């Protein structure tokens, strides 16, 4: 669409406030032309086919509960873009400043968020199992970030490399759930997961045996299901890096605590330079070792912190 930049105003999945970047041509549009090519919000009205209209509102305020997912789609994208940019330099997901797009209202029921290779879709949930899942930054940044693994290593979606797929989106949106500072915490999906019952989430980065996911390489899932477990191994690598940032002691195991930004840092590096499309958990672990050794110096504490945790889990 061509014309006027704009700001908007509406209400998120979980009833905040936001103001949001619109387009207005005769209508206003989910279109943000302050961040490289463009975020685009697409309602795709409860179909399959993708990726439906671009969003236009009559009025600039989206305070519709049709609207709330939305809001959050194309809100929470720009912040995600924002992180990228600001903290490691990358100009959207290809570092290009390709268009970022994402699709709402996509089916019926749909409990799942996806990133097809070309754009975000959303599901709107059941409202028991989930309400509409781009309410939670989480969520989203964990899309985007595998279209940025997408773009850079290539990580294969199945097995080892496919759980350090899953690993890299859980860690980056967590990322950038502190970097908004949205009540942070190393939770996956708890803003809208079983609206239900509070205190619970999808996944644990501090404790995946929470939910009965790995916390360590010998308890790893071996077969076929989720495409090797996919979304369940990462939870050994998600216990990794939340012992690299956080420190503490696992299985007997002392870490030493570096702190979230230095975790970032070393993880976007080794996915950026060193990862590969096949690179399985062992690799992983040399990879982060060279990347906090580029960063920090081989006798540095941050490198001497990611061996630990790497020990810690039981990848060797
Ligand atoms: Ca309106
Ligand atoms: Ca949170
Ligand atoms: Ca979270
Ligand atoms: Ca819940
Ligand atoms: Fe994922």
């Amino acid at each position: 669409i061509t014309g006027t930049s704009t700001v908007g105003v509406g209400r998120g999945v979980l009833g905040d406030q936001k103001n949001i970047n619109t387009t207005y041509s005769t209508y206003y549009y989910l279109q943000d032309n302050t961040r490289g090519d463009g975020i685009f919000t697409y309602d795709a009205k409860y179909r399959t086919t993708l990726p439906g209209s671009l969003w236009a509102d009559a009025d600039n305020q989206f305070f519709a509960s049709y609207d709330a997912p939305a809001v959050d789609a194309h809100y929470y994208a720009g912040v995600t873009y924002d992180y990228y940019k600001n903290v490691h330099n990358r100009l959207s997901y290809d570092g290009n400043n390709a268009a970022i797009r994402s699709s709402v209202h996509y089916s019926q029921g749909y409990n799942n968020a996806f990133w097809n290779g070309s754009e975000m879709v959303y599901g709107d949930g059941d409202g028991q199992t989930f309400i509409p899942l781009s309410g939670g930054i989480d969520v989203v940044a964990h899309e985007l970030t595998h279209a940025v693994t997408d773009y850079t290593a290539g990580l294969i979606y199945q097995n080892e490399s496919g759980a350090i797929n899953e690993a890299i989106s859980d860690i980056f949106g967590t990322l950038v759930e502190f970097y908004a500072n949205k009540n942070p915490d190393w939770e996956i999906g708890e803003d809208v997961y079983t609206p239900g019952i509070s205190g619970d989430s999808l996944r644990s980065m501090s404790d995946p045996a929470k939910y009965g996911d790995p916390d360590h390489y010998s308890k790893r899932y071996t077969g076929t299901q989720d495409n090797g477990g996919v979304h369940i191994n990462s939870g050994i690598i998600n216990k990794a890096a939340y012992l690299i940032s956080q420190g503490g002691t696992h299985y007997g195991v002392s870490v030493v605590g570096i702190g979230r930004d230095k975790l970032g840092k070393i993880f976007y590096r080794a996915l950026t330079q060193y990862l590969t499309p096949t690179s399985n958990f062992s690799q992983l672990r040399a990879a982060a070792v060279q990347s906090a050794t580029d960063l920090y110096g081989s006798t540095s504490q941050e490198v001497a912190s990611v061996k630990q945790a790497f020990d810690a889990v039981g990848v060797k």
